[PDB]
């Protein structure tokens, strides 16, 4: 329901959720 979609160098998208 909420994933988010961040790649940066120190902030990775480890956010998750359905």
């Amino acid at each position: 329901g909420v994933a988010r979609a961040v790649a940066r160098r120190g902030v990775a998208r480890a956010v998750a959720r359905r």
